[PDB]
């Protein structure tokens, strides 16, 4: 009728219905907490430019991933499995990459990426990228990761808040590049004031499991590890 209008009915797919069910129980149980930090990829983008001499294309999400494995390998306290009661500390680094498709967001799990090289990390993200787009992947390769990493910065949404996917205590949401300003170089110098592109990384964390200082060191030594890859190597 006139007030309420003609709609279209959409059936919620089982895939989406399970997703919504889980996200609901998580929103209820998990006191989600979010953090934000902005780091310098400029010299790292340069690193990318050289690596482009090689015949595998590598992206920045690969750096964010390897840096998450390096930070969690340094701080495993951030990487834990919450089941019911107790935190489950996993020395094993399982990375869940969020890829956008027409079917919705696929979460291919990278097994043991902590011990894998950069080249193999890129070729791996590409492999799971194919396997995820042709729909080959089985459920378990979408499952069991120790944490998740997602970048919406290859689209927009300068800042974003995500919903943690249980039983995982953290997810990384990455944004765009901002002309953030480092000062005049020389303390006595002319050198006028200079914006540089700085990538954004948003840390989602459960207040219960994750400790404020725990996440603070996670994104902190995360920005530090990114302030040079030699710290990532």
């Amino acid at each position: 009728p006139n007030a309420v209008g003609t709609f279209t009915e959409i059936p919620a797919s089982n895939i989406r219905r399970v997703i919504a069910k889980r996200l609901t129980e998580s929103k209820s149980t998990v006191p989600h907490a979010y953090a934000t930090a902005d780091c310098d990829l400029g010299a790292v983008l340069k690193v990318r430019q050289d690596l482009v001499k090689d015949d595998i294309k590598v992206s920045v999400n690969d750096f964010i991933i390897k840096a998450a494995a390096v930070t969690l390998k340094q701080m495993p306290d951030v990487n834990v499995s919450w089941d019911g009661e107790g935190p489950k500390q996993l020395p094993f680094i399982d990375i869940s990459v969020a890829v956008a498709t027409d079917k919705g967001l696929l979460t291919p799990i990278i097994k043991d990426a902590a011990a894998k090289g950069i080249q193999e990390i890129a070729d791996s993200v590409k492999a799971l990228s194919k396997k995820a787009r042709d729909g080959k992947l089985l459920p378990e390769e979408y499952q069991g990761g120790s944490f998740s990493i997602s970048n919406l910065g290859m689209f927009g949404i300068d800042e974003f808040t995500a919903v943690i996917n249980p039983p995982q205590a953290c997810i990384l949401a990455v944004g765009r590049f901002r002309p953030v300003l480092k000062l005049t170089e020389d303390e006595e110098g002319n050198a006028k004031l200079q914006q540089r592109q700085l990538i954004t990384v948003t840390m989602s964390s459960d207040s219960r499991v994750v400790d404020d200082e725990l996440a603070t060191r996670f994104l902190k030594s995360f920005k530090a590890n990114l302030e040079n890859p030699i710290r990532l190597a």
